[PDB]
């Protein structure tokens, strides 16, 4: 039997794919999976939410006159 210890917030990430899967009952799990972690990240990159990554260009812009 498996018992593994996993990052805090990793058990969150998969019971939202789990629940998903319930929901929609997908006839092939592994695709709607893909699908699911797909749609999760363009949630994320729509929040503003994506991991800064300080050494890749800083390809944003902020404006403030004065």
């Amino acid at each position: 039997n498996t018992h593994l210890r996993i990052p805090r917030g990793f058990g969150n990430l998969l019971e939202g794919l789990t629940r998903e899967v319930l929901r929609e009952q997908p006839e092939d799990i592994a695709t709607f999976a893909a699908v699911y972690f797909t749609e999760l990240l363009k949630a994320r990159e729509e929040s503003g939410l994506d991991p800064a990554e300080w050494g890749a260009k800083l390809e944003d812009r902020f404006y403030n006159n004065h």
